[PDB]
C-alpha cells in the first residue's frame, strides 16, 4: 500500500511539472484546464473540514462523506450535463431557467445559489483564520477579518497562477505527514484505526438503523454539488465538448489525490498523546477546538519551517477558491438580476461599478458568518443543502423534460421548500413539525431524524413539477379554462 501511494504521488508530481512547463509555454493544454479546475474545486473545506471530520469521535472516516461526494459530482457532470448545456448559447447557469420560465423565476432561483456561495466563502474564511491564529499566534476574530480582507483584495486585483498554486498546495501538504508521523507522542495509526488507544477508533461505524441517513447525506452531497456556476463557467468556456468532459474527469482525479493527506492528518491527531506535547492536557476536543486540529498538528508536532509550508499551502488553496466563489456570485447577480430584470439599458461603467459593490457586500456577509461559526465541516456540508432541494430537480426538468411550464416550477418550488423546512434543522435550533419514524432526542434536546426526508422532498419537487406542468397544459388547451386565465402566458 505504501508503494502504490508513492507511485501515485510521483506520477501526479510529474504530470504537474509537465503542466507547469506547458502553461509557461502558452496536444498539451487539456492538462492545464484540469489543473485549474482542481485548484478551483479544492479549498479550505477539503483540508481543514476533512481533518476535523476524521478527528472528531462519533464521525470517523465513515461519516466524512463530502470529499468523496464532491469528487463524484464532477464525474457525474462530465458524464451527463456538459454536452446538453454547451450548444445553446448560454453564458450563465441561470440562462436556461430565464429563457424557459421567465425572468422572475430566474430571480427566484438565484437565492439558493447565493446562499450556497455565502456558506462556502464563510467556511474557507474560517479555515484560513484558524490557521493564521494558531501558527502566527494572533486573536481569532482579527485573523478571520484579515483573511477576508486579503481574499477581497486578491479578487479585486486579479481582475498560469493556478498551476503554481496547485503545486504549492500539493508540496506543502505532502511534506508535513512524514515529520508528524515521526513524533514520539504519536502511536501506530494502523493500530489505532481499530483498537481505540486514547479515544474511539478513527475508522467510524454505521449502525443498522442509520443506513438510510447515510445514503440520504451521500445523495445530497453527490447531487447537490453539480449545479454550481464555478463549474459551468469552465464547462461553457471550453472549445469542445470532449474538452469539457476530459477537464471534469481530470479535476475529479486531482481532488481525490488531494484528499488523502488531510485524512492522514486527522488520523495523526486522533492518535496523539497530548500530555507529551507543549499543548498539554486537556485535549484539543475537550476544549472546544476540534475544528483547529490541522493547524494544531502542524504547530505542535512538526518543526517551524514545516508549519510555515503548511500555512502557505492553506493560503494558496483558500485564495484560489475564494476568487472563483466571489466572481461567480457577482457575475450571476450583475448579469441576470440588475441588467435583465430591470434597467436593461446600462453602460459598461455601470456594470463594473455594480460588480465592485456586490463584491464588497458579499465579502462582508461571508465575514460575519465566518465570525459567528464554530465548525468548518458543517458549513461545507450545508452549502449544498438548498441547492440539492431546489435547483437540481428544475435543472433536470429543463434539460431533459419537454413540456415544463411556469406553473409546474412554482408548484415544485413551493412543495420542496415546504417539506425541507418542515423537516427540521439540527445545526440551528429549529424543531421538526412532522416527526418521521425513528426520531430521537439529541444532547441539546433537539430532535433528529433517521428517515431520509430530504431525498423525499427532492423527488416530490421533481414529480410535482412534471404533473402540474402537464395538468396546466391539458387544462388551458382543449377548452375548459378560457384563455384569459393564462396569467403566466406559459400555454397560450
Ligand atoms: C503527563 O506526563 C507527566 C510526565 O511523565 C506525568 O507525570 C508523572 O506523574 C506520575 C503520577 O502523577 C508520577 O508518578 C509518581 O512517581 C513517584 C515515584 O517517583 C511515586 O512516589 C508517586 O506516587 C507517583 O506514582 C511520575 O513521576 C510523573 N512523571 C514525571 C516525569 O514527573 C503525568 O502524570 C502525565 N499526566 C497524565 C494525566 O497522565
Ligand atoms: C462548491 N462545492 C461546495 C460544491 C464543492 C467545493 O469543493
Ligand atoms: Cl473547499
Ligand atoms: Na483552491
Amino acid at each position: 500500500h505504501v508503494e502504490g501511494l508513492i507511485a501515485i504521488i510521483v506520477f501526479y508530481l510529474l504530470i504537474l511539472l509537465v503542466g507547469i512547463w506547458a502553461a509557461w509555454r502558452t496536444d498539451i493544454g487539456l492538462l492545464v484546464g484540469g489543473f485549474t479546475m482542481t485548484a478551483t474545486w479544492v479549498g479550505g473545506g477539503y483540508i481543514n473540514g476533512t481533518a476535523e471530520a476524521v478527528y472528531v469521535p462519533g464521525y470517523g472516516l465513515a461519516w466524512a462523506q463530502a470529499p468523496i461526494g464532491y469528487s463524484l459530482s464532477l464525474i457525474l457532470g462530465g458524464l451527463f450535463f456538459a454536452k446538453p448545456m454547451r450548444s445553446k448559447g448560454y453564458v450563465t447557469m441561470l440562462d436556461p431557467f430565464q429563457q424557459i420560465y421567465g425572468k422572475r423565476m430566474g430571480g427566484l432561483l438565484f437565492i439558493p445559489a447565493l446562499m450556497g456561495e455565502m456558506f462556502w466563502a464563510a467556511a474557507i474564511f474560517s479555515a484560513l483564520g484558524a490557521t493564521i491564529s494558531v501558527i502566527i499566534d494572533v486573536d481569532m476574530h482579527i485573523s478571520v477579518i484579515i483573511s477576508a480582507l486579503i481574499a477581497t483584495l486578491y479578487t479585486l486585483v486579479g481582475g498560469y497562477t493556478d498551476v503554481v498554486q496547485l503545486f504549492c498546495i500539493f508540496v506543502g501538504l505532502w511534506i508535513s505527514v512524514p515529520f508528524a508521523l515521526s513524533h514520539p507522542a504519536v502511536a501506530d495509526i494502523g493500530f489505532t484505526a481499530v483498537h481505540a488507544k486514547y479515544q474511539k477508533p478513527w475508522l467510524g461505524t454505521v449502525d443498522s438503523s442509520e443506513v438510510y441517513s447515510w445514503l440520504d447525506s451521500f445523495l445530497l452531497l453527490m447531487l447537490g454539488g453539480i449545479p454550481w456556476q464555478a463549474y459551468f463557467q469552465r464547462v461553457l468556456s471550453s472549445s469542445s465538448a470532449t474538452y469539457a468532459q476530459v477537464l471534469s474527469f481530470l479535476a475529479a482525479f486531482g481532488c481525490l489525490v488531494m484528499a488523502i493527506p488531510a485524512i492522514l492528518i486527522g488520523a495523526i491527531g486522533a492518535s496523539t498523546d497530548w500530555n507529551q506535547t507543549a499543548y498539554g492536557l486537556p485535549d484539543p476536543k475537550t476544549t472546544e477546538e476540534a475544528d483547529m486540529i490541522l493547524p494544531i498538528v502542524l504547530q505542535y508536532l512538526c518543526p517551524v519551517y514545516i508549519s510555515f509550508f503548511g500555512l502557505g499551502a492553506v493560503s494558496a488553496a483558500v485564495m484560489s477558491s475564494a476568487d472563483s466563489s466571489i466572481l461567480s456570485a457577482s457575475s450571476m447577480f450583475a448579469r441576470n438580476i440588475y441588467q435583465l430584470s430591470f434597467r436593461q439599458n446600462a453602460s459598461d461603467k455601470e456594470i463594473v461599478w455594480v460588480m465592485r459593490i456586490t463584491v464588497f457586500v458579499f465579502g462582508a456577509s461571508a465575514t460575519a458568518m465566518a465570525l459567528l461559526t464554530k465548525t468548518v465541516y458543517g458549513l461545507w456540508y450545508l452549502s449544498s443543502d438548498l441547492v440539492y432541494i431546489v435547483i437540481f430537480p428544475q435543472l433536470l426538468c429543463v434539460l431533459f423534460v419537454k413540456g415544463t411550464n411556469t406553473y409546474g416550477a412554482v408548484a415544485g418550488y413551493v412543495s420542496g421548500l415546504f417539506l425541507r423546512i418542515t423537516g427540521g434543522e439540527p445545526y440551528l435550533y429549529l424543531q421538526p413539525l412532522i416527526f418521521y419514524p425513528g426520531y430521537y432526542p439529541d444532547d441539546n434536546g433537539i430532535y433528529n431524524q433517521k428517515f431520509p426526508f430530504k431525498t423525499l422532498a427532492m423527488v416530490t419537487s421533481f414529480l410535482t413539477n412534471i404533473c402540474i406542468s402537464y395538468l396546466a397544459k391539458y387544462l388551458f388547451e382543449s377548452g375548459t379554462l378560457p384563455p384569459k386565465l393564462d396569467v403566466f402566458d406559459a400555454v397560450v
